[PDB]
């Protein structure tokens, strides 16, 4: 189809400062950091990226794959790529999500996260979905640890380890093995390995669930090879403590068996937008840095031609 135009930026080494690590995960670890462009006179935030420490050609294809969709995207509300950096070992860096991914921050902030937050959220995470959708790009692993706080009125999609794009206009995308997260697939998912917009919807149905629970672990107790029975039998994940009969019927409609059922993304954004203007109606919660930070801008604000 169309050609992908994205510049993919090559970055010095000695264009960024790393400060520390945000988390070591077992695949590879997370760094804060500053980047300063060439002689732009500007510093940026940033998160730094590289695959764990050694360099095993099979785990480089991943990363760079990620760097590729990330480095494709601009809207918003999905995190873009900011350029890669090829030393020793290749990293990622992208703009920086200081308040870290959403999941975790509700599970912090339970005592003060209110219903205008929890919906206006659904609503810009059915933006940056209804984004991927007409870059016909499928994200196969949305989820609540997935979704980056920028600030607290401002929640990003990322993590692209999984996304596929859609060629010869197919529209069911046929996978392999590996870790995929079942409690967040779709049936087909499960089943048939079938992915599509369409189980995005799912993933964000259980997404929705979760900043809903305050951060709660779908199908809790349950074990991943139960799962698909269950789904099979018809159960489905219950209504969360304050969430109205609307609200959570929004949530059943992302999880229909018969996948053209559940809601496009577009509709998603439409409704939990409705629903914004009163917050009230429809939850009911009770009781509803160290630098010459000068010249410190933010990525959104840092724009090259294109
Ligand atoms: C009380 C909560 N506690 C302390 C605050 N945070 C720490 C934290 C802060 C920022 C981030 C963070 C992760 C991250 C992030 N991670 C994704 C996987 C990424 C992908 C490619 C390149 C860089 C990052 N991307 C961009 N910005 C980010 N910021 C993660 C954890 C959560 C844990």
């Amino acid at each position: 189809e169309a050609p992908n135009q994205a510049l993919l930026r090559i970055l010095k080494e000695t264009e960024f400062k790393k400060i520390k690590v945000l988390g070591s995960g077992a695949f590879g670890t997370v760094y804060k950091g500053l980047w300063i462009p060439e002689g732009e006179k500007v510093k940026i935030p940033v998160a730094i990226k590289e695959l764990r420490e050694a360099t095993s050609p099979k785990a480089n294809k991943e990363i760079l794959d990620e760097a590729y969709v990330m480095a494709s995207v601009d809207n918003p509300h999905v995190c873009r790529l900011l350029g890669i950096c090829l030393t020793s070992t290749v990293q990622l860096i992208t703009q920086l999500m200081p308040f870290g991914c959403l999941l975790d921050y509700v599970r912090e902030h339970k005592d003060n996260i209110g219903s205008q937050y929890l919906l206006n959220w659904c609503v810009q995470i059915a933006k940056g979905m209804n984004y991927l959708e007409d870059r016909r790009l499928v994200h196969r692993d949305l989820a609540a640890r997935n979704v980056l706080v920028k600030t607290p009125q401002h929640v990003k999609i990322t993590d692209f380890g999984l996304a596929k794009l859609l060629g010869a206009e197919e529209k069911e995308y046929h996978a392999e093995g590996g870790k995929v997260p079942i409690k967040w697939m779709a049936l087909e998912s499960i089943l048939h390995r079938i992915y599509t917009h369409q189980s995005d919807v799912w993933s964000y149905g259980v997404t929705v669930w979760e900043l809903m629970t305050f951060g709660s672990k779908p199908y809790d107790g349950i074990p991943a090879s139960e799962i698909s029975s269950i789904l099979e039998k018809g159960e489905r994940l219950p209504q969360p403590p304050i969430c109205t009969i609307d609200v959570y019927m929004i949530m059943v409609k992302c999880w229909m068996i018969d996948a053209d059922s559940r809601p496009k993304f577009r509709e998603l954004i439409i409704e939990f937008s409705k629903m914004a203007r009163d917050p009230q109606r429809y939850l009911v919660i009770q009781g509803d840095d160290e630098e010459d930070m000068d010249d410190v801008v933010d990525a959104d604000e840092y724009l090259i031609p294109q």
